[PDB]
């Protein structure tokens, strides 16, 4: 229908623990929040964007003002809109691809449960439930790892990923290895904090059989990752790198990458996320689910995502509890190392407003 | 759902022209359609096989023969069942895609009648009418083709495609090429006819400008049309060899082709005909639609596909009286080109059922 | 001379054991049995097609459906008639290879009578007898089949293949190679079953010295098996890939296939096996005999094909026995590992009628 | 089945004209026959070589000479002999492919005349008339090309192959073209005489839209040809290159061939030129039959070879007129451009013993 406004709230959540990257910690989320209103009923979308440009260039603020200023009144001055007319309408703006998926979703749910159609049975799942890892920080010692690594095991998550970075790579995937044994699911992510000068330090890796390294290189150096996978065992995996389906496209023909990690907001929303999964389908290429921190609307969209054909290798999709101690949806709870796909209409979950309003930090109409 | 069962009917209309291709004639074109019926109600598929092994080694009755005793029986026992489910619960059966393809478009109809949704707005259509073309078949005798030809450009289709055999090629095209000069948008169709050993042959198309050369050889021969595409200028197109999303992507890495025909029926469905495009898009290869002479249910879902971004040349879904003199549902009618795609949920189209009962000749219901 | 007709049967014989492979068990094998005759004489031929589209898309019914209605008629309304001829006299129908193999291998067999020449004579043999290997399925339990492959071995057959899927592949092979150690010539097949995704799990066979992989990956992804072969260090073969000694010229091209399984009636023919096996040679790639279940008609010609000088590595055409108590001709009997080459005109073996008598189950005459 | 022995015959017959190539002239056929002698029957074979080593390195006395004292004795002294077997009895000795092709060809002759089977069922001929071309050689002047071409083309051959050389070459095809006009078949065939270094020269017949270059460069020079490809637009073929099936592949993967002549004893014989077109149809390259001059053995068998699938080019395999006043078996006659394919057991023919004794110049018995 015509879309009649959007309102978009700040939100900011305590993290359980804090959660150290190779390029920082953070100790709370601050995300974007986007409630679409059409005369059909309403819609909810997630900004990935963190607080300030460290993971990419996009960041809390600058998905706000373009947000304000550019996507926003270019879909309210649309004739009719669709989910699928939003890549063209917004077209026009360069990047800004976490902006235009969060935007994109709120769209896709609003459509959606106006056809009282799943998130799940518009992307094509064929599974009601998909297994799911964990992702563990960078920590100050190794003692303090393993029993981080240890607790998440006994909850039953499948396979286990280690932040990395240099000074911390090598030591603490050898004592992971040690400790838990050659059989747990073991891969390593570096957020780009290497370069191919460490490739030995990276072939280092080679005698622990992980399943991948995700993203050891800079985001740009396709070619370097194609390089690095001459000289190191360890299977290469891209995040940052893999922005459209196209650029999948690019990784696959160069022999950048063996596995992609998908992440909807990184591509620009859950429909390129979707080509993006199809295209390394038809390359042979395994992807999964990547997490961004989310609260409950996203884990949702991620959860149905995540159940698509291609995604054989488990994601990133931990329960909310690993995270949040109090979501602002109905939160997913970990069951036989698995959870579950949502059922209802559009993203099968809403935020419930007592909590929502709870860590709400600022609200703007725009109509 | 739970699917109930499937009314399989053999039909047969007549052609207002016979259409003479590379391997044979037809005057008359037989069909299979597939009523389903769930509980949420009912959709239609249509069966692209012709009578015999000619175009590919799938045909009417032996299609209906895996369908009653292989395909409608495994959906039959089926727990749940979507559209996107369909391909995995029929995936221990080789082959038999266009079979599989007229199955999943049945259930895909209900679904999509059962969600108030239309097949454009699932598969992400972005355009409300269609360009179309004309596939123009081997005549007797140069100047009965430049009358036809000089008939269809006068109705104001946008695309001539002509039929090209060893004995017809060169000729036509420098007829069509003499009597309607060099604007007009031109190409040429194979069916397989020829093999490497002909490209001096081919290489004489090489001054009339053409768009493209459509299947020049065999299915198989993959390889053989990347080596005839350094040897001739006309680009290659392919369409028989096009059976997944995984042979574009081949195709594509292999240099076979530079732009590719998409039927939907010929790849085993809808769902697999969105991922070719998305494959095709991703790799910059321009897609388009065509055309197995389907009646409206078909050719409602192809214009539907067709309205796809990715489709930026004429398809050959052509006005419904270029082959019938009545169809089975609301006929399709060009204006200023072009054909306008279906509105309503599912196809947006179905049988007038006296106009069904005229063409039948037999029907079955498996259960 | 000129065909009077065929004569086709169904045929159903027990297996002396029920047969496991990654698409199914198999207890009885059912098949179809062709004469044709000619005022010479007449000959057999043996179809391979399996009751349904599980391996291949080709059928026991849409086999007997082609060669009724397509088929058979095209060579009765032929003036002469060759099995050199049958060919092109097909050629105008798509596929069906397992079928057409069966209509040239009655026509070569009544050819072959009536010069008093052996089917060995014409393919070209050079050897008496040929090593003989057997091919073990899927077992429920891993001290099950180390007693049937102990049994096997204890005959004096010279090789071992195991069937494999995901969830019995390096346990079977590790046990296997634990009780009769590394001399045992051991390889495995898959039929189709593994993804590329799976490298890292086939990869695990890399210490045992399997002679070979067979069929990996699915029937259409040649490039997928090349890329396979960049990532295991055991050797592959193709089966289900094969299709034509130009599927051969291309498989070894684009280095997907390192050793070549050669079956008669899924290349369409002992002509083209022939073929397939001079292509191999050209490009010094080693074939081996694979068998289909077939008939002592069927083995008898495979046992003259596995003594062409570039079949170097031993054959799946195990003693009749292997399969069946009461083969419907004078059974094959290994005899120090060996197959002894048929010598009579033709096949150089028929059908015993009364026991070809008590295993039929439908006949019909097409004139 | 045990070999008897075999009849070596050395015959001599002249040619109706000299016939002239890059390496020499010849004004006369000397050729090696041989009738192998089974308890099944006779059969004959035809041995390509000529008289001296300028072709390939085998010739007529040094093809006798391994025949008497290796090849024949090897096969003497086997305990099964078919025409397969013939190959695995004769790999220990290197080379001599003409050699070998000819006792092969006798062999599988005599076995098919005992099963009443014809050389063009044993190969999988699948027509019964055969397109012909003939091969023209270098002549002194261009009028007398033009009379001997005009001459061919109207007793419908259907492709004209030109003999070339440095000094006659772009002259020829230029003046063919002008007489004869651009639809005429035409071909040429250098038999070696051209080095890469002449590569401008051979460009400068791209503009004559010419079917084929035959083994413009050396034998052993493939990757010299596939160089050669990446200049001149006139599609290669090679002749004294392809040896076997396996040197086709190789030509075939390196770029060097688009279009292969086979010669059955240049690669060793009837049933490795049957390999030769298997190969080359899996990977896409048609074929055509050459022709070593042969009488009406040799000619008859080239005829059943050429009805196989793969020859989708006219051969060299000429009417017997062609070459000679008087075959020595009933003679191939051209009809609306076509040679039929013979059909009774074996070749399909055998020599009129009387015409074989006025051009035997000597015979000599080989057996155990
Ligand atoms: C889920 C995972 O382990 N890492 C994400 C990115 C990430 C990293 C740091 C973050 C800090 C604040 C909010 C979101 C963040 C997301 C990744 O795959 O790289
Ligand atoms: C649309 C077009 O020009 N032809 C189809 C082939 C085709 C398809 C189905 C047919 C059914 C009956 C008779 C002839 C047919 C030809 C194609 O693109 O190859
Ligand atoms: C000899 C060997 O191991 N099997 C064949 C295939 C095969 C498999 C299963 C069958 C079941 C019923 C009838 C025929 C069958 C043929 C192969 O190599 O793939
Ligand atoms: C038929 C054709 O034109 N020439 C053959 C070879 C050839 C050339 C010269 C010869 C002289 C005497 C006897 C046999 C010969 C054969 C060729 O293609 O090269
Ligand atoms: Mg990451
Ligand atoms: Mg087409
Ligand atoms: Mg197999
Ligand atoms: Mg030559």
């Amino acid at each position: 229908m015509k879309l009649s406004g959007v309102e978009l709230r700040r939100v900011q959540m305590p993290l359980v623990a804090p959660f150290r990257t190779s390029f920082g910690t953070a100790s709370v989320r601050e995300l974007l929040l986007l409630r679409a209103v059409t005369p059909a009923g309403e819609g909810w979308g997630e900004c990935v964007t963190i607080a300030g440009p460290l993971y990419s260039s996009e960041y809390n603020d600058g998905a706000e003002h373009v947000l304000r200023h550019y996507l926003i009144p270019a879909l309210l001055a649309a004739e009719d809109i669709t989910a699928a007319k939003v890549t063209p309408l917004l077209a026009k703006f360069k990047g800004h691809r976490m902006a235009k998926g969060a935007l994109e979703m709120a769209v896709l749910d609003a459509e959606l449960r106006a056809h009282e159609r799943s998130f799940a049975a518009e992307l094509g799942s064929v599974r009601d439930s998909v297994p799911c890892g964990v992702s563990v920080g960078i920590m100050d010692t190794i003692p303090q790892l393993l029993d981080v690594v240890g607790g998440y095991l006994d909850e039953g998550y499948v396979r286990i990923k280690l932040k990395i970075e240099p000074g911390w790579d090598v030591e603490p995937v050898r004592a992971v290895r040690e400790r838990f044994g050659d059989d747990v699911l073991l891969q390593v992510d570096a957020n780009t904090a290497y370069t191919l000068g460490d490739a030995p330090q990276l072939a280092r890796l080679d005698p622990f059989g992980l399943l991948l390294i995700e993203q050891p290189l800079e985001e740009e150096d396709v070619l370097g990752h194609a390089e690095l996978a001459r000289r190191i065992q360890t299977p290469i995996c891209l995040d940052e790198s893999i922005v459209s389906a196209r650029a999948a496209a690019d990784a696959i023909k160069l022999g950048a990458v063996q596995i992609v990690n998908i992440k909807p907001g990184r591509v620009g929303g859950y429909l390129e996320a979707r080509r993006v999964h199809d295209v390394c389908a038809a390359h042979g290429i395994p992807v999964w689910c990547g997490d961004m921190i989310e609260t409950g609307l996203g884990r949702a969209a991620n959860v149905a995502l995540a159940s698509l054909p291609n995604f054989t290798l488990p994601g990133d999709t931990s329960a909310s509890d690993r995270y949040y101690k109090t979501d602002i949806t109905e939160p997913f709870v970990l069951s036989g190392g698995h959870l579950p796909v949502p059922t209802g209409p559009g993203l099968g979950v809403a935020p419930i407003p007592e909590l929502l309003d709870e860590v709400t930090t600022a609200k703007v109409w725009i109509g």
